[PDB]
């Protein structure tokens, strides 16, 4: 693939901007098509047994890539939960993108935590936005819930500017494990932030916090598609930039969007992308 330099992709910015943003318009049109010939089949969201599954009918989540849940006795679609496997920068399967949980759905979103190994949980939605809903809480307001057999005691609560970290302990009953949850709260409902600082501290902490060597790190907004892929594909690429001082938005892009559908869902939320980029290669 093809990494440009920092330098040439700064440069490069400065070009889809160009035109009235022709470039980004030209960009984002090849990412909505990549994978329209491709046939990527999503049998098991559309089965009619898992639709109330899915937060959304036609938000799905491709078969190749969708993370199973181990089968239960009694349904045999027990194992669907609409969350997919996606790379980050030099690793495979770094990520979970999953929908904002149903009440129906917090059992089976608990047991892919468990059945996952994952420790982080990324929350870039808040529950309500502008009168709509967008997420159900699936986790206690304080002290302990119980989620079939993981029980989720709440251990602390930090409320920064821009996001909330919440410090939990699951417990299987076939506290064990510990898993925090970061939760941007200041993403506005119409569009996407107008200062991308908030968003690179946010990104860069919470990334941080994805200790060795555990499962995905899981990513959710409402859909799971929009803010999760933003987040995905903004912190991939502060991990090459680290790495190798290059960056190729597009080209990773172009890769994910085959292992969830509309990652990076607007091309309002892929300039965004670069405008974060960029003030984090101006920074440090």
């Amino acid at each position: 693939m093809e990494a440009i330099p920092v330098k040439q992709f700064v440069k490069h910015i400065g070009e889809l901007y160009s035109n009235n943003q022709h470039g980004f318009s030209e960009d984002f049109e090849e990412v909505q098509r990549c994978t329209a010939d491709m046939n990527i089949t999503a049998e098991h969201s559309n089965h009619p047994e898992n639709k109330h599954k899915n937060r959304y009918i036609n938000i799905l989540a491709y078969d190749h890539s969708r993370v199973k849940l181990r089968p239960l006795p009694g349904s045999k679609h027990s194992d669907y939960i609409n969350a997919n496997y996606v790379d980050g920068y030099n690793k495979a399967k770094a990520y979970i993108a999953t929908q904002g949980p149903l009440k129906s759905t917090f059992e089976d979103f608990w047991r892919m935590i468990w059945e996952q190994n994952t420790g982080i949980i990324v929350m870039i939605t808040n529950l309500v936005e502008k009168g709509r809903r967008k997420c159900d809480q699936y986790w206690p307001t304080e002290n302990s819930e119980e989620y079939g057999n993981i029980i989720v005691t709440l251990k602390s609560t930090k409320i920064h500017a821009c996001y909330t970290v919440r410090r939990f302990s699951i417990r299987n009953t076939k506290n064990e494990r510990v898993v925090i949850q970061y939760h941007y709260t200041q993403w506005p409902d119409m569009g996407v932030p107008e200062y991308a600082l908030p968003v690179l501290t946010f990104v860069r902490r919470s990334s941080a916090a994805r200790m060795p060597e555990t499962g995905p790190v899981l990513v959710h907004c409402s859909a799971g598609v929009g803010r999760t892929g933003t987040y995905i594909v903004i912190d991939s690429m502060l991990q090459q930039i680290k790495d190798k001082s290059t960056v190729n938005v597009l080209g990773f892009l172009k890769h994910i969007r085959t292992q969830r559908n509309y990652l990076v869902q607007t091309e309002e939320q892929y300039i965004f992308i670069h405008d974060a980029l960029l003030e984090a290669i101006l920074g440090k």
